[PDB]
């Protein structure tokens, strides 16, 4: 579920792996993706594809490696999911960040690279984009139903690029009080844009999961892919 041979060092010297789709066409923006809690797995894949097939080049970095190095869990057999939530439990996510920073500048440098790179993360990898995107190291970024935003609002003035996210009014990670803190926390800050899909919840966009809404999902892809769009040279 890895690109044989890729190895990026991390601050620390840590090193992983990633899953690479060159662009159809070069050079093109590259679009780094943040992984959910299982891994770089199908979904991770599927991603990459449809990135690829929309005139992006794309990277998804193993983020687990530091605990874990190339797993990949099927969401829909019940032993894989409890060692995604073990895993996800012992995440580090400042070391995540410094990871991810490292593919993206990885990301700049590709010969079939146009220099502008974009975040997408979804689920643990929504919350790592809202954490990349107050350190300003994309281009743009976008989240779709990060867990725990609520806690990161004192870093909303810290945000200079544009990031976007999308939260399902059903998501039991995020109660009715919640919502009211992103919302208007957010919304303090015009570089941060959030939609709500009203009859959605968590993971409306992955077709394995049972909470799939095929309409949310289609506007909140359609959305992502304008966003990206001014990446494109």
């Amino acid at each position: 579920m890895l690109t044989e041979g890729i190895s990026i060092q991390s601050y620390d010297g840590h090193t992983f792996g990633a899953l690479v789709g060159s662009p159809a066409k070069a050079p093109a923006p590259v679009i780094v993706i943040a992984q959910e809690i299982f891994g770089v797995n199908a979904f991770m894949r599927e991603t990459v594809s449809w990135l690829v097939d929309q005139g992006y080049a794309a990277v998804c970095p193993d983020l687990y490696a530091r605990q874990a190095p190339g797993t990949a869990l099927d969401p829909q057999d019940e032993r894989q999911r409890e060692q995604a939530y073990k895993l996800w439990q012992a995440f580090d996510m400042e070391a995540g960040v410094g990871d991810l920073e490292a593919a993206i500048r990885y990301a700049r440098h590709q010969p079939y690279s146009n220099g502008k790179v974009g975040l997408v993360g979804y689920c643990l990898g929504g919350a790592l984009a809202f954490l990349v995107a107050a350190k300003g190291y994309v281009d743009r970024a976008v989240g779709y139903y990060g867990v725990g935003l609520e806690k990161q609002l004192n870093k909303v003035p810290e945000v200079k690029h544009p990031a976007l996210f999308h939260m399902g009014g059903q998501d039991h990670f995020v109660p009715a009080p919640s919502r009211q803190l992103i919302t208007e926390g957010f919304g303090a800050n015009p570089l941060l844009q959030v939609h709500w899909y009203e009859e959605a919840g968590h993971s409306f966009a992955r077709t394995s999961s049972s909470g799939y809404v095929a309409s949310a999902a289609a506007l909140a892809n359609e959305r992502t892919l304008d966003f990206l769009a001014p990446l494109q040279s």
